[PDB]
């Protein structure tokens, strides 16, 4: 058994131990290992990496991927300094043809400013066809030094002929996780039943990151103090992000009860529940979501819905409910492995199914800027949120 073979075995073991489906897509995992050791060339590092990728592929899970040393390091630094993108979060088509699509455009980032919307399908990046490539590889094509440009060709969902070519300039993108306001003189259409004041509290939660919790706490607190008639939590176009901040937010609204189950082929592995630290669990709440709402955001929405704490309004969410971990290998390379999936308190998978609105509404009727929101909600054309 060679050094190259041991390295391969490290990758095989990472999956053997942690993979979400212990039936391995119907493959005999140990048998594969023995077969590859015997039939696959692993004379140089490069061959070993290819053999690892080949093995991962049999799982038919495009999120389970191998990362070479430099890539893993870069993944780690992420979009921090010197490394910039164009304000796109990407993922694979929801019916996955290996089509890469825009999960969500970052608010005010380059791609959004150039008209890109959640659900658009990415055809090429700098001429390269992205269908079926690793998302880690695709991001690499999308990223680069600030002020540099990249060409992205996109089409409308289910309209391959409806394309556009954008020349985007890479720039740092800064999403402010939370903004909020009180809307006064709200239209009757937009109020919850039995409202005693025509005022609504609006909270735009654009991303879950390190700053989300502290900012959301301040918003709910203030709003509660104002005695608003209803709360409008806006998580449209929020790709998820920091799972714990989504849990923290859920905990601000619900006093008791399960929030999310973590499951895999074995059954439920972990649960997160309310911790009695609510800020506001009584004001009527409506949560706005759309096809750009994904992952931690969907989890939030699903806990609010199942618990009956809030109504979901808008359009069905993405259905991005898998969880991956990156397992480091001895040579600095790594494997991103799907280890689990999110389920609602009711035990339904978020994956694929997403979270459906109780109130179907055109997801573009309401703006996301504080001024515009109050304007529309005070209008004769206010959405019937509740």
């Amino acid at each position: 058994v060679t050094s190259e073979q041991l390295l391969f075995l490290e990758a095989w073991r990472a999956v053997d131990r942690a993979y979400v489906d212990k039936s391995f897509n119907g493959q005999s995992w140990f048998k594969l290992r023995e077969t590859y050791l015997k039939k696959e060339p692993m004379d140089r590092r490069a061959q070993t990496y290819d053999a690892i990728r080949k093995m991962l592929a049999v799982l038919d899970d495009p999120f389970t991927r191998f990362l070479e040393p430099s890539r893993l390091a870069a993944l780690r630094r992420g979009t921090a300094g010197s490394v910039t993108g164009v304000g796109l979060e990407i993922t694979y088509d929801g019916g996955s043809g290996k089509d890469v699509v825009v999960l969500t455009p970052a608010p005010g980032g380059p791609a959004e400013k150039a008209g890109a919307r959640a659900g658009d399908v990415i055809v090429t990046v700098d001429g390269t066809a992205v269908k079926g490539m690793s998302l880690y590889d695709v991001s690499d094509l999308l990223q680069g030094e600030a002020d540099s440009q990249v060409e992205v060709v996109l089409h409308a969902p289910g309209a391959p002929s409806n394309t556009r070519t954008l020349q985007l300039t890479r720039q740092k993108v800064t999403i402010n996780p939370v903004t909020f306001t009180t809307c006064s003189n709200v239209a009757a259409a937009a109020l919850p039943p039995g409202a005693a004041k025509q005022q609504l509290g609006y909270v735009r939660l654009a991303t879950f990151n390190s700053n989300t919790t502290a900012a959301a706490q301040q918003a709910f607190t203030e709003l509660s103090k104002q005695g608003v008639a209803g709360l409008v939590l806006d998580i449209r176009n929020n790709g998820g992000g920091l799972f714990p901040a989504g849990v923290n937010v859920a905990r601000m609204l619900v006093d008791r009860g399960d929030l999310v189950l973590i499951a895999d082929s074995q059954g439920i592995r972990d649960i997160y529940s309310a911790d009695g630290n609510s800020i506001d669990s009584a004001t009527p709440l409506v949560v706005l979501v759309n096809r750009g709402t994904a992952s931690a955001s969907e989890v939030l929405a699903g806990a609010l819905k199942d618990s009956k704490r809030g109504l979901i309004a808008g359009e069905r969410t993405f259905g991005k409910g898998l969880i991956q971990t990156v397992v480091d290998l001895s040579d600095g390379s790594g494997v991103a492995v799907t280890v689990a999936r999110y389920q609602t308190p009711a035990g339904v998978d978020i994956n694929k199914i997403g979270v459906s609105p109780d109130v179907q509404l055109d997801p573009e009727v309401l703006p996301t800027d504080l001024e515009g929101v109050c304007r529309v909600l005070g209008s004769d054309a206010a959405p019937r949120l509740f």
